[PDB]
């Protein structure tokens, strides 16, 4: 449908989310890039958020735990254009009860066209990118026109 | 233990959501109960919310459209205890792309134990219940004890 | 789609189903409302059924266990107009093997427009509704007309 | 879990089901095997059943249409040991709203261990197999034991 | 859509896949038919493959374990016409994380119209079928015409 | 589980896949990055592969169409370590018949820890990252040890 533009700020609002068997990976990743991450705004789901702040002293805006709605809170923030980057390490080897929430979240990150990482390799390539700390124009769906065509 | 208590106010915060093929059904339902619904606070996804407001003249807090993240916004409000009742007329005869969002939303409504109607019959029974206009206590999981246990 | 009507008898045919982690939740709910439930016809899936009759002494028409086909037996009965109310406490925090059966059962309960509760709050609202003990009409899809078109 | 046995009678109770895009495929298959199928008991979902009846003239016990509950009716019969063979030509190239019912039906057919064909090739192999026309014993889960242990 | 034909060779390429809870049931099925299976070419997912080889001494082309991609490797071979029969005993009573890989594999087997068995009864009917050791023509999508219309 | 490492060659093996409604976006994206891509080895699903080679003249190893097995062929290549990067613009606003294949493919990409992009924003950050043209070590699961424990 109709697409418009949005500018990701130089200072990104990053969401960090990880499944239990993936928390250790996210932790190491975060500790390895702390100096850089400290330059942006950090958000996370309940458990993930607390484990990170307690371990690194970084300021993290913790949302509810994933199974309790954290994923949907993050999804909502992305739709509202309040989250610019999503680092979501989900477990591809273990059945998760909130699997629909997981798919719904990834679905929204895809439609709102924001940088998304589901593994370390992708996360490294993203944060080591030269424009990670710059303003970046992205194409996003034009809700205004979308809804307008719906009310006709 | 693992559960606590929440009190639903007399003036309920109602979320109204409907798939395209079920919108007429929801519209009719809303019209036949405009008198009572006017005494409560209404929320709704994009398209649904506008249609209702333009047809009945009631104040409706419209969020994004479902496919664009509206379901997750509703789910978020529910997890935050800002939505007391959910009327979600999803289409059981049509496949939708935001199906994971649909499932995730119903999953949260189940978790947070709030009144949920997925069809007209259930909506009618719920709205005709006595203390529907009264303050009612519901059992909800104790998030504090939950998160605390997570961070052991 | 064409719609016709069906009359819910005063003495409702209630199906009671609960996943393992919600069984104590359902049991407790049934005992609290025994004086009321005793006035209706009860049906349930294998395990749930036996646990109820053995704990309350009430007569329950037990079907097969969910995983073994119980869910579909209930779905069939619903489509056939033999079940008027569905109380299905599925687990929102645990993945189950018969998940497709769960979704298929809730899909049909939605299609045939009967009161459905997936949590305690909704269930309480339904049974306290004034017409829970009266005969009431509900709108249902007109199958004959639906099939005629299919063969048109 | 403990297993027991069930006998599949010579005269089989067959459930015939097909998605719209696969109906023609099932119709052709049923027509070229009519002489044999006429010897067994046929069951089908609503639309499929009616189409087969008027096209071949055979007697078919039509259940409700799939989207309307037909699939679960068939599942119910299978779990009750009333269906011996399932011919389900579902469409692998088109999204279906009753997808959960489709997966649920197939899950049950697996559980109760009855012959199941989801395509023509499997359907042909099945009906050309010797035990299709005679009684044969199959292993099934022992429900009694299963339920007893649950309690 | 547009169809064409393929001929399964008398000597079939069989893929054997089973979830943990169904492995033993697959082992018993294999040994019970070893004489016949010995005359064919066997493929299997990682764990399943090695278990069969070590127990019967039959040669088996072992692929990666299912969760690691083995289901997709089998799916790939099927679409390439390298697999003629699929014996997939998936667990109908236990959810697996690679559930999508399971559905995708079954979806392809359906599309490419090859004999497929998800339980013992179906597997026995197919294996006991007369033309199991003969060349058999099956109808398959005409990929050429298919891709041609796309562009 | 036990992990090991793998080195992604400087000259990457890239898989390009896109759903119909996303083909135009991928196309123009490839054209705008043609100079970079020309120095690598490209793979793609049926339709997508031909459209690209036809419009850019680049050499593309085309597999089968996704709905016909293409996604599984790609997943197979990934698990075998023959694909280093995956660009998959799947349609988040459309229900696809091969949905399971789509998820299975994304699941493997996650498991094998290779760079993956599902939208333009992510694709741009990845291709501009410095290590894109350099040999890179990634953490992958140790299959040998994994399989050995399975046969214990």
């Amino acid at each position: 449908m109709e697409l418009t533009t949005r500018t990701l700020p130089a200072r990104k609002h990053i969401a960090l989310v990880a499944h239990d068997h993936c928390k250790q990976m996210l932790m190491s990743w975060v500790e390895r890039h702390q100096p850089l991450l400290e330059q942006h705004v950090l958000y996370a789901t309940g458990t993930t958020g607390n484990l990170i702040s307690r371990a690194t002293g970084m300021n993290v805006n913790a949302m509810l735990s994933g199974p309790m709605g954290g994923d949907q809170q993050v999804g909502a923030l992305i739709s509202e254009g309040k989250i610019d980057v999503l680092i979501f390490f989900w477990d591809p080897l273990n059945a998760v009860p909130q699997d629909p929430d997981v798919k719904a979240l990834l679905r929204l990150a895809t439609v709102w066209n924001i940088p998304v990482a589901t593994n370390v390799a992708t996360a490294d390539f993203i944060i080591q990118s030269p424009h990670f700390n710059d303003a970046v124009d992205i194409l996003i769906p034009d809700y205004q026109r979308y809804l307008a065509d719906r009310l006709k």
